[PDB]
DNA sequence: AAGTCGACCGGTGGACT
DNA sequence: AAGTCGACCGGTGGAT
């Protein structure tokens, strides 16, 4: 659970602990002898906890403690079963507080479109927690899906085929000439759902924690919009760097500044909004160089000019970052026409 | 020595070995208990050693051996004093592995930056090591300064005041937007000598190895430029690398594009050289990263339309990487009158 | 399927203050 | 100084 059990631990078969046992059946090229369980860990910690959704004390707890929670579990296991013999390196645990910090974060904002979109087909506002209400005017047409990308995503795949094509024809002539504008992707979209999906029940439901069908339901919706979503219905895209380094800033950076010249300069698209969100930002250097005016609009004659990435977050607790998402979206919806 | 000597390790003082154990004297909050030491470990290995300008063996043999000399001369130490208590964590190695990736390449790069000055200033072709000579008319306006830039360092600082002035007041205008272009710097900077500098001899002597004073020298040289060089002049920046990952390509990438935007869209310099060198670039992806056209060379949409990152380069051996940049000003300095 | 590729970030040694 | 600030990259768990 969110707060470790030996009994909840004891109860877990053995390929549902949070620490695996490699050491008999190493990986090819590397000397691990214990893996982090991420899908475990999250199942184990997370399995009936959305954090903002959950109990008040959850809810408020600083951010920092629940997101570094999985780990401290899975090295609470391990120590129990193996004691001196357990052993992760460093860097098992920073790609894993990674992506617990990607995975729950998207979590959160999932639970929040969910109760967004059900006001926004004239539901109540659910109330526990207790969230403001929205003060935008509901409609089916403001719903919104939040999309956990995958590894190795060309975020241009999320666009109807028309769209892609003008992409695909502006890269094809920059080829001939040398050139290319490859595409990555940020860890997560916010998109308007497509008029084909504003009633289905599954973008309007809150899920109760992350067990291993509710991980896949989340990491895999993407795919149920690809080619659907128009330009200016990408509303958000947020990239989650659990900490900073002045080196590991520029991947967002760069991304939203492609985002901008293909979706605002080549698709007419208003602003696209970026941000980036962090639990340890090491100094003020990373928000003054996340000012940077997008570079694309600096040229005369372009598209508009505003910064490239919106904001740099840092959420002091889950219960904050869902209150900012909400926010978010009662003012980016009001551009989508009722 | 380069080669590992039992001797010479005996005859350093402690304070010079490459090991240093501080088991007790511990890094304040740090469980760390023996460190890599980086500069010793420069002047132990290549002390009397420039690889590309030293024997036929260095100069030719697996850059990546040679460069992974000083972590492995050092482990070796360290087995020998302490056996088997001697441990270091990966992020250590991956620290030191990365400033020795820098610094040795860059000390090559200083050493083809005298030569080429040299011949510049009518003293003929060094003849050893044998390197093509270059077809270029000799001219003491042609020599270069090879500056490794530190940390924290802003590229704009290297130009002279009007040209800082232009930028300060571009940048001026941004910030009444609550915009801004923050600069940061690439590892290296090649700029053409101010006229001033241009009969100063130490930038036409070659170093015999990286022994402390040598070290300072070269990482210290920016300051003498700083606020002398025209934006024209800064003729071409590098970033290392040691190894990729997909997400670590980003920052060259970024900073490449604004240090053209403002040298070759606000000061009027020809085209900025950026390029990326690296000793394991895992797998074609990076390559095709830095595919990509300048931002904004397509924001202006000029006739010619060219490159962020001029190239990705793997150097094979020390001795390729002076030809290459022999080469390299060959054509650069071209754009230089006589 | 399971394997080959994606992309995750934290502990480090040195310069500056 | 010892404390604070930059920027280095390598080992990891899993997804058509
Ligand atoms: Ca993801
Ligand atoms: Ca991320
Ligand atoms: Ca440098
Ligand atoms: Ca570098």
């Amino acid at each position: 659970p969110f707060t470790y059990s030996i009994e909840a631990t004891r109860n877990l078969a053995t390929t549902e602990r949070c620490i695996q046992d490699i050491r008999n059946a190493p990986v090819r090229n590397r000397s691990t002898q214990f893996q982090l369980a991420q899908q475990n860990m999250l199942a184990y910690t997370f399995g009936e906890v959305i954090p903002g959704f959950a109990s008040a004390g959850i809810n408020g707890m600083d951010y920092r403690d629940v997101i570094g929670r999985p780990v401290e579990n899975a090295v609470t296991e391990g120590t129990h079963f193996f004691r001196d013999d357990f052993r992760v390196d460093s860097n098992a645990k920073a790609k894993v507080a990674g992506d617990i910090f990607e995975i729950v974060s998207s979590a959160v904002m999932w639970n929040c479109a969910a109760r967004w979109n059900s006001l926004m087909v004239g539901e109540g506002w659910r109330s526990q927690p207790r969230y403001s209400r929205p003060t935008l005017s509901p409609s089916p047409r403001r719903q919104v899906a939040v999309l956990n990308l995958p590894r190795s995503f060309d975020w241009v795949s999320l666009l109807v085929p028309e769209s892609q094509e003008v992409i695909e024809e502006f890269r094809a002539g920059l080829r001939k000439d040398g050139l290319g504008l490859p595409t990555s992707t940020p860890d997560l979209a916010v998109v308007v759902l497509p008029e084909e999906f504003q009633n289905d029940e599954m973008w309007r439901e809150e899920i109760a924690g992350l067990t291993r069908p509710n991980q896949i339901l989340l990491s895999g919706a993407y795919q149920r919009l690809q080619g659907r979503v128009q330009p200016g219905e990408i509303s958000l895209a947020v990239a989650f760097k659990r900490s900073l380094r002045s080196d590991r800033l520029y991947q967002p950076l760069y991304e939203a500044n492609v985002m901008q010249l293909l979706l605002e300069g080549k698709l007419g698209a208003p602003k696209v909004e970026f941000e980036v969100h962090t639990l340890a930002p090491e100094g003020t250097n990373a928000f003054v160089t996340y000012e940077a005016a997008s570079l694309y609009g600096l040229a005369e004659g372009r598209s508009a000019v505003h910064r490239a990435i919106r904001e740099l977050y840092v959420p002091p607790t889950a219960a904050d970052l869902a209150r900012r998402f909400f926010a978010f979206l009662n003012e980016r919806m009001e551009l989508v026409n009722g």
